[PDB]
């Protein structure tokens, strides 16, 4: 039996990896709260993340739909809940017409009752991310 949050986390990159908008909202909650990094940037304007569906529906088009965003999994973390996981997460992406975007980070994940992800928060800065020219 696989935890309700490692599936819905493994579900969320599957559907990246595929850039199925429709099928990655369908796996939050209307009240779903992402927070990739935690703090202000430009990826989380004003520092305390992108709340609702709306909002991370604009955030997959202005930073995901169209910049070849991949996630890939170096370890889980699962917890002593089966609601709540984190991974080592490294996140490549394409943009600009090829220029790359790297980080390392840790990602905390959390699921309510019906199994839906309400909040995604991300540990990393500016200072982990490499960036590449070809
Ligand atoms: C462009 C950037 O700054 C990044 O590449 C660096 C951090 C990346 C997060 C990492 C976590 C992740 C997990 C998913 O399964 C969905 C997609 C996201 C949110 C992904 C979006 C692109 C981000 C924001
Ligand atoms: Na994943």
């Amino acid at each position: 039996t696989q935890s309700p949050a490692l599936i819905a986390s493994q579900s969320l990159g599957r559907c990246t990896q595929a850039k199925d908008r429709e099928g990655w909202l369908a796996l939050m909650a209307d009240d779903v709260v992402i927070e990739t990094p935690i703090g202000k940037s430009v990826t989380n304007p004003d520092g305390s993340g992108i709340k609702g569906k709306e909002a991370v529906g604009a955030f997959w088009d202005t930073h995901i739909a169209d910049d070849r965003v991949t996630v890939t999994c170096e370890e889980t973390f699962p917890s002593s809940s089966p609601d709540e996981i984190a991974h080592i997460l490294v996140a490549h992406a394409e943009f600009d017409g090829g220029f790359t975007s790297e980080v390392r980070g840790v990602f905390t994940y959390r699921v309510n009752k019906a199994g839906l992800i309400t909040n995604l928060r991300g540990y990393y800065n500016l200072d982990m991310m490499t960036f590449g020219n070809q």
